[PDB]
């Protein structure tokens, strides 16, 4: 997260870190045994880390669980990033508490202008790379599809939404991928891609979660 602030400890209880010996992506806990992330974060073996604040220091609230089933959206297009959503079933249910809790699926698509919270342990620099120890937070609004499509050098599909600032300075970045965009208590987006990080006229692009609620529930029930 570029231009954000350090989240208060365990104030984003649904946030998880996907680890394969190192943190490589984020995710959201949607129920005691299922996590939603980005398909581009796929790996054959993933350890999900919950209750984290400092990913490099054991604090006493962590629960590390291995992924049992890693399910990418059947239509994930690796070239356009369309359908960039993935579900991870944990090998065992987690203990839900104050620092480890679930986030609700959207009831409807949030309107442009809605203020949301983006979080992650991704790169904090607009140029170069710097991985933070502590979870970062960013308050950012959903942008009108017109500004989204216009700013993007690539095709923005109906399954994508821009969140951020046209002026730059604040944005998600590498390592935040798969992470949550929560607006009014509901998961509205998933960190997907962007041209650079925190660049003017280049807001980040996220998977529009409200378009997959049915697929999410169907997959969970069938697995
Ligand atoms: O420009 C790119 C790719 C992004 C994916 N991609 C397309 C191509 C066509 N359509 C959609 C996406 C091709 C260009 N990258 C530069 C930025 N990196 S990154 O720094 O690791 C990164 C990763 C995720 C991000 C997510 C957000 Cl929401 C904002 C910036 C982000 C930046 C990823 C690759
Ligand atoms: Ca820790």
């Amino acid at each position: 997260i570029v231009g954000g602030y350090t989240c208060q400890e365990n104030s984003v209880p649904y946030q998880v870190s996907l680890n394969s010996g190192y943190h490589f992506c984020g995710g959201s806990l949607i129920n005691d045994q299922w996590v939603v992330s980005a398909a581009h974060c796929y790996k054959s073996r993933i350890q999900v880390r919950l209750g984290e604040h400092n990913i490099n220091v054991l604090e006493g609230n962590e629960q590390f669980v291995n992924a049992a089933k890693i399910i990418k959206h059947p239509n994930f297009d690796r070239e356009t990033y369309n359908n960039d959503i993935m579900l991870i079933k944990l090998s065992s249910p987690v203990k839900l508490n104050a620092r480890v809790a679930t986030v609700a699926l959207p009831s409807s698509c949030a309107p442009a202008g809605t203020q949301c919270l983006i979080s992650g342990w991704g790169n904090t620099l607009s140029s170069g790379v710097n991985e933070p120890d502590l979870l970062q937070c960013l308050d950012a609004p959903l942008l009108p599809q017109a500004d989204c499509e216009a700013s993007s050098s690539f095709i923005i599909t109906d399954n994508m939404v821009c969140v951020g600032f046209l002026e730059g300075g604040k944005d998600a970045c590498q390592g935040d991928s798969g992470g949550p965009v929560v607006c009014n208590g509901e998961l509205q987006g998933i960190v997907s891609w962007g041209y650079g990080c925190a660049l003017p006229d280049n807001p980040g692009v996220y998977t529009k979660v409200c378009n997959y609620v049915d697929w999410i529930q169907d997959t969970i029930a069938a697995n």
